[PDB]
């Protein structure tokens, strides 16, 4: 119950799930606290302890804004960080098989949040099942949001952006030192991660200092190239001075806005940093990855493009209905508390509220794109539309993208794509496979029979599990032992993909084709 750590002991507690034993370490810090003087700046190393550090519960999260629109709702709230939050807040968490493994390979989890928000001590990120069930080590971490995670100033060592990018790096930096003591192996290490979580992970498999910080890689609904990942360096200092003003902090030694700016209280920023867009929208990241000429030294779509990537095997993919949760955080006519059934003038008002800054050519494009009709009298036509919309170009079009110019440069890559719609849901139905509900899946909670879980979703899970697994030990995610579809290798040319459900297992190829011609060729150009 005991581990020796490079600089100290931790003590850990004991969890019994499915008849077993798992071994959590929850809260072990990973950097100094960048509190003070050192708000804004890359983490720091730690200092040894010489006590027992007590790793006996999850660490507080990351100051971050609370979603607040769907108070009391739990189809909201289990997204919304459960513990303090504090600008201390740089723990990981490790779960080890019981009894203490000889050389696990090693998952490590990078949640999403659009880089504003997340926590990685949320129930759907419980890494005790795989541990128990697949005798995989499971770490997890967390790593600043919002102005505190990325304020870009660049050049600039006060604020010099990605910061929080710096800080998962630095916990897969702790993995390799320390990991060998809990019985995990350091050259067989998985990241995987959704959405902003996702599109770490494939930064990570770009930026140099984190090459050799693990083995493979798994990208749940997203990546570097999706339209909301980067924020160019001219808006982000403009977001950084937007910032500046709106708390009494403009100066112009820029190092002195910094000062500034560390004299607030963390409350005060996150106040202010919903205003630094001019025009924002459900899916804004106000403050996220920068090119800052360190993390990442080019812009992703150039490295991308040329090859210039860690040559590994990747697991990628998407969920049915990616788009439809942002639907009920502004568009009008629609609401989780009905069906949702917009009229054409409502469409067109949608794309405004997710187009802000496009041309009214531009939208009308996407409207001739997605509404001509195989038939024209349903009247779900506009609210499915808007949902396909959103999700195509937020997620399924820059996933699919970016798994073609990966697998192009010689590397096996699977795609899939998940539509179960799980059984008890509290969101509506007219929301179908919504973003981040595949995590649970992942995460193996349907595994635990002592819930809301049917026996199909159980073992659904429990065959996601093993391909996750099998992904993460040896490069390759079939399910050998019960007569499974076999999962091919995505291709530039023939893309097929596997689909996941409950009934039938489906190899598939080209998904949403014709949607995704027109945002990845034509779109790019409005
Ligand atoms: C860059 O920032 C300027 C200024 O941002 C404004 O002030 C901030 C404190 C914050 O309150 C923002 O929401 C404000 O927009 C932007 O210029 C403004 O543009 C909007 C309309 O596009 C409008 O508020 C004003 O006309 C402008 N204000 C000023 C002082 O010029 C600008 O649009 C931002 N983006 C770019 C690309 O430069
Ligand atoms: C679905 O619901 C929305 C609004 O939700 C509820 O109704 C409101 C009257 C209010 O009590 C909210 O707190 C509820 O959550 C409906 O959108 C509204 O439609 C009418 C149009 O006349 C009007 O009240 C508002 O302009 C709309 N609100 C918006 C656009 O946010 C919508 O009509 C409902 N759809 C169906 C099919 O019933
Ligand atoms: N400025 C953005 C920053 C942001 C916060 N969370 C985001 C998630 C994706 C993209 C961006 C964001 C913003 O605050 N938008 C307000 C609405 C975003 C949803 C809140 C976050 N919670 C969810 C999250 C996920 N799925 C959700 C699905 C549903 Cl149905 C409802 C909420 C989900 C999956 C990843 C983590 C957060
Ligand atoms: C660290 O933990 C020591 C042992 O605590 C044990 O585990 C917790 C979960 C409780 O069940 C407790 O009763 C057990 O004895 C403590 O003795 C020690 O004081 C702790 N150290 C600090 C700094 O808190
Ligand atoms: C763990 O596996 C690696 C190769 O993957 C090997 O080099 C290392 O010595 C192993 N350590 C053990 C078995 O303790
Ligand atoms: C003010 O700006 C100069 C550069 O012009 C910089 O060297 C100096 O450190 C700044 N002042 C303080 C107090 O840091
Ligand atoms: C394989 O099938 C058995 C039942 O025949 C089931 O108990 C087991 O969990 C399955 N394994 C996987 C990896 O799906
Ligand atoms: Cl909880």
């Amino acid at each position: 119950i005991i581990i020796a750590t490079k600089n100290g002991k931790v003590r850990g507690m004991q969890l019994t799930v499915f008849g077993g034993t798992v071994t959590a370490f929850l809260g072990i810090p990973y950097a100094q606290p960048p509190l003070g003087r050192l708000r804004f700046k890359k983490p720091q190393s730690l200092t040894k302890w010489s006590d027992i550090w007590n790793a006996t519960k999850y660490a507080n999260s990351c100051c971050q804004n609370i979603d607040q629109s769907f108070p009391g709702f739990h189809g909201s709230e289990m997204w919304n960080p459960n513990t303090d939050l504090s600008e201390d807040c740089l723990y990981l968490n490790v779960w080890i098989p019981a009894p203490k493994p000889k050389n696990a390979t090693v998952l490590i989890w990078i949640y999403g949040g659009g880089f504003q928000t997340g926590t990685s001590s949320l129930h759907v990120y419980d890494g005790k099942f795989l541990a128990r069930v697949e005798r995989v080590i499971v770490v997890s971490m967390n790593y600043r949001v919002g102005a505190l995670g990325f304020l870009a100033l660049p050049g600039n060592p006060e604020a010099p952006g990605n910061m929080g990018l710096f800080d998962q790096q630095l916990a897969l930096q702790w993995v390799q030192k320390n990991i060998a003591a809990f019985g995990g192996n350091p050259k067989s290490v998985t990241l995987f991660g959704e959405s902003a979580g996702a599109a770490s992970v494939s930064l990570h498999l770009l930026s140099p200092g984190s090459h050799s910080l693990f083995t493979r890689a798994i990208l749940q609904s997203g990546s570097f190239n999706a339209p909301w990942a980067v924020t160019s360096l001219y808006e982000a200092r403009n977001r950084t001075l937007n910032l500046a003003k709106l708390t009494g902090c403009s100066r112009e030694n820029e190092t002195e806005i910094i000062k500034c700016l560390r004299n607030k209280d963390p409350q005060e920023i996150l106040l202010n940093e919903a205003f630094v867009v001019p025009y924002g929208t459900p899916l804004s990241v106000n403050f996220g990855p920068t090119v800052d000429g360190d993390f990442l030294t080019d812009m992703p779509d150039i490295l991308l493009e040329l090859g210039q990537f860690k040559k590994t095997q990747i697991l990628v993919g998407v969920n049915k209905d990616e788009g439809t949760a942002f639907l009920v955080y502004g568009a009008p006519g629609f609401s989780k508390d009905n069906n949702s059934i917009i009229t054409r003038k409502e469409f067109q008002e949608g794309l405004k509220i997710f187009f802000p800054g496009v041309s009214e050519f531009g939208k009308e494009s996407i409207l001739f794109h997605y509404t001509d009709w195989v038939d024209d009298q349903r009247p779900e036509n506009y609210r499915e539309a808007l949902g396909d919309v959103v999700g195509d170009y937020n997620f399924i079009c820059p996933a699919l993208e970016f798994t073609k110019k990966f697998s192009e440069w010689g590397n096996n890559a699977f795609f899939y794509y998940f539509e179960h719609r799980s059984s008890k849901l509290p969101w509506p139905e007219w929301m179908g496979v919504m973003h981040g509900y595949e995590i649970e899946f992942v995460f193996g909670l349907p595994l635990e029979r002592r819930d809301q879980y049917t026996k199909a979703e159980e073992i659904l899970s429990r065959s996601i599990v093993k391909r996750w697994a099998n992904f993460a030990k040896y490069g390759n995610p079939q399910e050998t032992q019960n007569q499974s579809t076999s999962w091919p290798v995505f291709k530039s040319t023939e893309q097929k993909y596997l689909t996941l459900n409950t009934e039938s297992t489906r190899i598939m190829t080209k998904l949403r084709a014709q949607q995704c011609r027109f945002w990845t060729s034509f779109f790019p150009k409005v």
